[PDB]
C-alpha cells in the first residue's frame, strides 16, 4: 500500500486546470506513491526511452545490430530533427538514432527506428513481451501527438510506466551491457533539465526521458533516481488538460516530482 500526501497532489492540479498522474518507487522499502497511478495518460515524445530499450533487446538477438549504419532522405526530416537532419547528406547508425530519439526526442530517428523493429505494433510487442499490458503505441511520430481526451491510442498509464523503466533499468529485462546502455542514454537526456531533474538534489545521478505534446497541456517525465546511499526510486510524472489550447507547466512536473521525494522520505 501507499504513504500518499493526495491534498498537496490535488491542489497542484487544481491550479494547473488539469490532470496530473505520478506513480513512484522505493526500489529498496517497495513503498510507493501513486496519484492518478492508473489513468491513462498519452506518451508523447516518452515512448522513445521505451523504443531504445527495444532495439537494445534486439542488440541481443542480432549482435553489432547497433552498428548499422542507415541512410535517410529529406522526406524523413520530421519537424525538430536536430540531429539527424545534421547527418541527412551521411546517414548514421541505429545506436547514434537511439541517442538522439532518447536524449534529444529526435522525431526523424524515432520514425527511422520505429519502421525497423516492426511500427508502433512491433514497439508495443516488446512492451508485452516485458509484462507491460498497458502501453500502447498505435501512430507514428507527431501524429501520435494529438492526445484526444478519452482516446487510448498511444497512451499508458505512470504506474506501468514507471514498472517497466524499473524492470528495464534495474531488472532482468535487459542484459548487462544492454541495461548499462540504457541507463547510459537515459542519464545524457537535455530534454529534461526543468522537469523532473529540478526536484533532485545535484549530487544524485538521474536518467530522465521526457516528452511534450504541444496541445491538450500534455506534458511528462519519468526517471530512475540515484540518491546517496539509499536504494535507487523509479518515478513517472504525467499530465493532461481537458481543453486543447491550455498550456503544458515544466514547474508542475518538477513540483509534482518534489512531491513524490517527499511522500517516498528523500
Ligand atoms: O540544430 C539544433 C540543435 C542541435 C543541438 S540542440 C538543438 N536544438 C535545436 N536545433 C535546431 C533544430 N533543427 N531542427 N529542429 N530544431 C545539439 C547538437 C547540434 C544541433
Ligand atoms: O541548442 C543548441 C544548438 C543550436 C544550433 S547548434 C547547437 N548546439 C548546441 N545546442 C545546445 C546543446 N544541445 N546539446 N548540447 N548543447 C543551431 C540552431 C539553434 C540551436
Ligand atoms: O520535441 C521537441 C519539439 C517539437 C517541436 S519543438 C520542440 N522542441 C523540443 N522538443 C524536445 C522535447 N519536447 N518534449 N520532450 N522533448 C515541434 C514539433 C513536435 C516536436
Amino acid at each position: 500500500l501507499t504513504n500518499l500526501v493526495a491534498e498537496p497532489f490535488a491542489k497542484l492540479e487544481q491550479d494547473f486546470g488539469g490532470s496530473i498522474g505520478v506513480y513512484a518507487m522505493d526500489t529498496g522499502s517497495g513503498a510507493t506513491v501513486s496519484y492518478r497511478a492508473e489513468e491513462r495518460f498519452p506518451l508523447c515524445s516518452s515512448f522513445k526511452g521505451f523504443l531504445a530499450a527495444a532495439v537494445l533487446a534486439r542488440s541481443q538477438q542480432q549482435a553489432g545490430l547497433l552498428d548499422t549504419p542507415i541512410r535517410y532522405g529529406k522526406n524523413a526530416l520530421v519537424p525538430w530533427s536536430p540531429i539527424s537532419e545534421k547527418y541527412l547528406t551521411t546517414g548514421m547508425t541505429v545506436a547514434e538514432l537511439s541517442a538522439a530519439a532518447v536524449q534529444y526526442s529526435d522525431n526523424a530517428a524515432a520514425n527511422l527506428l520505429l519502421k525497423e523493429l516492426g511500427g508502433p505494433a512491433g514497439l508495443t510487442a516488446f512492451m508485452r513481451s516485458i509484462g507491460d499490458t498497458t502501453f500502447r503505441l498505435d501512430r507514428w511520430e507527431l501524429e501520435l501527438n494529438s492526445a484526444i481526451p478519452g482516446d487510448a491510442r498511444d497512451t499508458s498509464s505512470p504506474r506501468a510506466v514507471t514498472e517497466s523503466l524499473q524492470k528495464l533499468t534495474l531488472g532482468s529485462a535487459l542484459a548487462a551491457p544492454q541495461r548499462q546502455q540504457f541507463v547510459d542514454w537515459l542519464k545524457g537526456n537535455t530534454t529534461g533539465n526543468h522537469r523532473i531533474r529540478a526536484a533532485v538534489p545535484a549530487d544524485w545521478a538521474v536518467g530522465d526521458k521526457t516528452g511534450t505534446c504541444g496541445v491538450y497541456g500534455t506534458a511528462n517525465d519519468y526517471a530512475v533516481v540515484w540518491p546517496t546511499g539509499r536504494a535507487p526510486i523509479v518515478l513517472a510524472v504525467y499530465t493532461r488538460a481537458p481543453n486543447k489550447d491550455d498550456k503544458h507547466s515544466e514547474a508542475v512536473i518538477a513540483a509534482a516530482a518534489r512531491l513524490a521525494l517527499e511522500g517516498l522520505g528523500v
